[PDB]
């Protein structure tokens, strides 16, 4: 069974200066496999915390996670206006990779292409231009996110050999490929449906990009 990550609380209110502590609940131990993310309206997930307590480069000191096995918690100590955003947790234990549904607080580059209208039944094919790091050393992940809902992870690939992992739910409806030449990753959607229109965003260790928005209309 999938690893269901529970944050019990859509909305959270706070002031500035204020402390505020969000979890997320496991619903299997995945040992101190844990990150944290913040993301803004309009914007990719920024990276928070790793390995359940690490802090990523260039995180404010406000923000400390803790947490093993199957509760982790994300505190910011003193609230600025700027962390009011969403927040979200995600394992990276075992596959497939999954997030926690969100929680309302109120020089590697990866550049997306490719989203646009596309006609129901028909494909499309996004691709994600990577740059500043080698690009055969770092599994680039690929991520769907409906407007206004969650993250839900479709799959990854590495660059070197294009070794590809595939949540079941996409296993046919998309494909992951790579072209070292260039330095680009592509992934292919077949049989669009409303289903499938949303922002997709490809993703390395520490850094997303930032997003590319398909329409089936």
């Amino acid at each position: 069974k999938d690893i269901v990550l529970t944050q019990s609380h859509k909305f959270m209110s706070t002031s500035v200066g204020d402390r505020v502590s969000i979890t997320c609940k496991a619903s299997q131990d995945v040992g101190t496999a844990v990150a944290w993310y913040q993301q803004k309206p309009g914007q990719s997930p920024k990276l928070l915390i790793y390995w359940a307590s690490t802090r990523h480069t260039g995180v404010p000191d406000r923000f400390t996670g803790s947490g093993s096995g199957t509760d982790f918690t994300l505190t910011i100590s003193n609230v600025q206006s700027e962390d009011l955003a969403d927040y979200f947790c995600q394992q990276y234990s075992s596959y497939p990779l999954t997030f926690g549904a969100g929680t309302k607080l109120e020089q590697v580059q990866l550049q997306e292409s490719g989203g646009e209208l596309v006609r129901p039944g028909a494909s499309v094919k996004l691709s994600c231009k990577a740059s500043g790091y080698t690009f055969t050393s770092y599994w680039i992940n690929w991520v769907k996110q409906r407007p206004g809902q969650g993250l839900e992870w479709i799959g990854n690939i590495y660059p070197s050999d294009s070794y590809t992992n595939y949540n079941q739910k996409f296993k046919d409806k998309a494909t992951l490929t790579v072209d070292k030449s260039s330095s680009t990753a592509y992934m292919q959607l077949s049989s669009l449906t409303s289903e499938d229109s949303a922002v997709y965003f490809c993703a390395r260790w520490g850094y997303w990009g930032q997003g590319t928005l398909v329409t089936v209309s």
